[PDB]
Formats: structure tokens, C-alpha cells, sequence
């Protein structure tokens, strides 16, 4: 049901607190806590597309389940990125230099739920999206 919908960021917790066990710089740090990004995601039968606006501009990627591949993702960081789609459940495994962090997506209806962790805090962020 959630392929093909928009989906545009509502709230957000602990967010600020992720992005320093990331080392990101603190310019980066604003601009990615002042984003109001929105996300859409389409099958293409072999592969899936996720389409992003907001901080760092405007991008649609393809990819394959279970692939990795070099990405570059929030304000330009370089990382290795692996996303599983299992149905309503899309994780997105992101390796960079500071670590690796897993932000776990989950579509019901209109609600779209991201549980972020990573490996260098043991907070847990929340990213709540509305289509
Ligand atoms: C320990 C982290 C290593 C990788 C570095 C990640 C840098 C963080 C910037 C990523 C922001 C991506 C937005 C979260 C995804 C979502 O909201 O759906």
C-alpha cells in the first residue's frame, strides 16, 4: 500500500542525539535536524527506486534487496548502504567510516515509522512520516 505515496516527515526524537554518535560536524548537524524531508519509494520488478527532497536535495536511487553498494546519503556522507525489503519492512543497513547504523522502516497505511540505532551511542532515534 505504501508503494508510490509520499511520505513527509512529522516529528522526530533523539534525533540530534544520533547525529553526534555519527561525529558529524555541528553545521551538518543543523541542517540535517532542520530538514523537512519526504520520501517515496516504487517496485520496478527486479529493482525498488526511493525518490528524497530536503537537505541535501533532490535524488531517486535504485537498488536491489539485499545488495550493497556505495551511496552517499543526509548532507553528503560517503557510506556502503544495504537495503532488505520484507514486506511492510524496509531496513536500510548503512556502513561509513564512524560506524554502522541501522534505520529500520516500517509502513502502516498512511504512518511510516524509522527506528534508528547505531553502534557508537545506545539511544534509539525515532522518525515518524506521514503520507
Ligand atoms: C554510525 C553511522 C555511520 C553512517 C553515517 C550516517 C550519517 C547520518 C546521516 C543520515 C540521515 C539519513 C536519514 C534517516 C533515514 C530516514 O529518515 O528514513
Amino acid at each position: 500500500s505504501y508503494l508510490g505515496k509520499v511520505y513527509s516527515l512529522v516529528k522526530q526524537e533523539n534525533f540530534d542525539g544520533f547525529l553526534k554518535s555519527a561525529g558529524l560536524s555541528d553545521d551538518k548537524i543543523q541542517a540535517l535536524v532542520s530538514d523537512k524531508p519526504t520520501q517515496k519509494m516504487e517496485a520496478n520488478g527486479d529493482s525498488y527506486s526511493n525518490t528524497s527532497t530536503g537537505g541535501g536535495g533532490a535524488k531517486t536511487v535504485s537498488f536491489k534487496s539485499g545488495v550493497e553498494f556505495d551511496d552517499v546519503i543526509g548532507a553528503g556522507d560517503s557510506v556502503k548502504s544495504m537495503y532488505t525489503v520484507d514486506g511492510n519492512v524496509v531496513t536500510h543497513v548503512v556502513k561509513g567510516d564512524a560506524g554502522v547504523a541501522t534505520f529500520k522502516k516500517e509502513y502502516n497505511g498512511d504512518d511510516l515509522v524509522v527506528t534508528i540505532t547505531s553502534s557508537n551511542w545506545d539511544g534509539v532515534a525515532r522518525r515518524y512520516y506521514k503520507a
